[PDB]
């Protein structure tokens, strides 16, 4: 009895969406456990462990871009991006988000569901 | 020696639902712990089954609350039919048999064929003015 997916929760209210929760999957997956995540961005999972500064270049910068998009707008998306563990490994994420609607017509929070998915792999 | 996983538990801020969308009537294959707790259902209980159980008061009422708003359950049965996003409001109920407010998010998933494959459900059970109580 164990989910499909990661599961992803983020508070839309503060600035840059922080984790305020990730389920037991995500942290299986990943490597990094909720501790280490929380009341940051999700980003971190496209830079190749916890020390690259920078965005991985086999990332698809295209489908980066959506995510910004679809957030900015309070739609939802889906799309497959590379990831990272924590040790580096590569790993593909079949990302759904879906955005949660306050009384207000304002956005409380966004729910990330990940169908992890792995690869070939190289380097 | 590992760190274990899943001690934020307690802090999970809503319920999760994942429906097979393949299968006939979207039978549950998995619910969340927040779900189990708020409801009062254990997994074990509601796997292999439609949601809308919760529309009943109780395990021993065969159907939907006179209470419930059929309006609400319509645009349900639209949005999964069309293969869209939800967000409504809806009565439930726990087992116990006392009145939740369900804040209910539905997202389909799209599998490779570009069919969907699974409908997450999320639940955000929120304060509400309903009372029905003694
Ligand atoms: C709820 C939520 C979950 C997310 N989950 C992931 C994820 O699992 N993997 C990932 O690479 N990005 C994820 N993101 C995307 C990044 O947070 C970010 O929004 C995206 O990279 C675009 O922003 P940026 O160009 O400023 O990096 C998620 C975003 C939200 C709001
Ligand atoms: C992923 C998923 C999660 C759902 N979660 C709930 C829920 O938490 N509470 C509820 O009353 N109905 C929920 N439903 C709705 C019922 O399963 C059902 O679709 C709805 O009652 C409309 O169909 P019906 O009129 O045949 O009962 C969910 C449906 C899906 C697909």
């Amino acid at each position: 009895h164990t989910a499909p997916c990661g599961f992803v929760v983020t508070d839309a209210v503060e600035p840059d969406q922080p984790i305020i929760y990730v389920n037991t999957v995500f942290e299986m997956v990943t490597g990094y456990r909720a501790e280490e995540v929380l009341g940051g961005n999700c980003r971190f999972l496209q830079c190749r462990g916890p020390f690259a500064k920078r965005r991985h270049p086999l990332v698809d910068s295209m489908v980066v871009s959506e995510i910004r998009k679809c957030i900015d707008e309070g739609i939802e998306f889906q799309g497959e991006l590379l990831n990272f563990r924590k040790d580096g490994s590569p790993l593909m994420n079949r990302l759904r988000l879906t955005p949660i609607y306050g009384d207000d017509d304002t956005i409380t929070h966004i729910i990330g569901i990940q169908f992890f998915i792995e690869t070939d792999i190289d380097l």
